């Protein structure tokens, strides 16, 4: 229904991640963390570094318990590693809960902690398969709905702003909402249509259909969901694997074709410019990726905007963008470009994804983001990857 005391809980941008404040300890120690749906850890920073302002301090809280167990997170969008233990935490612009969950103490970081960026932690909301060391290590959601009478389900409402907010706009900025335990009917337009979760380790879903300004990809759709496709809050792009990036590039530049960008923009390495408000959205052809259904032979399709897939950024009074579509060789990523046009509730107990209209996407007077459905769509499983 209505989760007032979450609305608008969410602050940051899809080139930094979305954060929520936490509380970890007794007494409670504030700290913004990342929302990730890709992830399945809470990890928060536990030592000094320079790009953080603030860190956990295990000696000061009283409800500290140390589990005596390292955890080593690889290269990805960097490294870390960290000591294992458990403490009280909270949300508070949340469920009126605490609830005792496992953190992870990151004593050692490359590449993780950016300059800039005002998040000292993760929460990862996806499934215990994905975690670290292994799935003994119980995740915060899980915690929280074993612990208290909070619905197993969440819902995210990512809001890209449309244009660069600087160093003091963003954190001055309303970035979006969480929703924990709940969709909140203030977020989206229309209706809610929803896809299965296929399994239960990142949030993963079936793709059945891929279309540029209306043209059918045409490509067999396994190609789509190669090796996975997953629903992803900790990643900027949509990401599609190399062979679908590849046919949807062609077809973006031919339907754009009335300008000519360098390789570079394709490559979401360099800005494009125009003169202020003069950017030639028309050009720029909408892109709806659709989904399977709950029906059996029946999908339905998400449509965004180029003002969902050109990131803006910072040069002058230009208004600049990056391509914020990319290659992937790990499946397709239906990251913050996806979810900045959709309100997204992740309905783990009903083992599905909705997708409705964001009230907050950004678009132009002539055409809006879209959730459409039913489609008579036949041989969907036959979509899905295995091996
Ligand atoms: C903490 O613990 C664990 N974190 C992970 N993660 C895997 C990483 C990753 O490659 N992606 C795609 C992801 N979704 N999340 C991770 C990160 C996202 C950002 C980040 C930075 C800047 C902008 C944005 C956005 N949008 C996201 C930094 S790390 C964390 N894996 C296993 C664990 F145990």
């Amino acid at each position: 229904g209505s989760f007032v005391e979450m609305v608008d809980n969410l602050r940051g941008k899809s080139g930094q991640g979305y954060y929520v404040e936490m509380t970890v300890g007794s007494p409670p120690q504030t700290l913004n963390i990342l929302v990730d749906t890709g992830s399945s850890n809470f990890a928060v920073g536990a030592a000094p570094h320079p790009f953080l302002h603030r860190y956990y301090q295990r000696q000061l809280s009283s409800t500290y318990r140390d589990l005596r167990k390292g955890v080593y997170v690889p290269y990805t969008q960097g490294k870390w590693e960290g000591e294992l233990g458990t403490d009280l935490v909270s949300i508070p612009h949340g469920p009126n809960v605490t609830v005792r969950a496992n953190i992870a103490a990151i004593t050692e970081s490359d590449k993780f902690f950016i300059n800039g960026s005002n998040w000292e932690g993760i929460l990862g909301l996806a499934y215990a398969e994905i975690a670290r060391p292994d799935d003994s290590l119980e995740p915060f959601f899980d915690s929280l709905v074993k612990q208290t009478h909070v619905p197993n389900l969440f819902s995210l409402q990512l809001c890209g702003a449309g244009f660069p907010l600087n160093q003091s706009e963003v954190l001055a900025s309303v970035g979006g909402s969480m929703i924990i335990g709940g969709i909140d009917h203030s977020l989206y337009t229309g209706s809610l249509w929803y896809t299965p979760i296929r399994r239960e380790w990142y949030y993963e879903v079936i793709i059945v259909r891929v279309e540029i300004n209306g043209q059918d990809l045409k490509m067999d759709c396994k190609e789509y969901n190669y090796d996975k496709s997953i629903v992803d809050s900790g990643t900027t792009n949509l990401r599609l694997p190399k062979k679908v990036f590849e046919a949807a590039v062609k077809s973006i530049k031919a339907a754009s074709s009335t300008e000519k960008f360098p390789d570079g923009f394709w490559l979401g390495e360099q800005l494009v410019c125009w003169q202020a408000g003069t950017t030639p959205w028309n050009i720029f052809p909408v892109i709806s990726l659709y989904l399977m259904g709950e029906v059996t032979n029946q999908s339905f399709r998400i449509t965004i905007l180029p003002q969902q897939y050109l990131r803006p950024v910072e040069d002058s009074q230009d208004d600049c963008y990056k391509f914020a579509i990319s290659q992937s060789s790990t499946g397709t990523v239906m990251g913050a470009v996806i979810m900045e046009g959709f309100y997204v509730v992740f309905d783990r107990a009903r083992k599905r994804i909705g997708f409705a209209v964001s009230a907050c996407h950004v678009h132009d007077e002539f055409r809006t983001a879209a959730v459409e459905g039913p489609f008579v769509t036949l041989d969907m499983e036959d979509c899905g990857y295995n091996i």
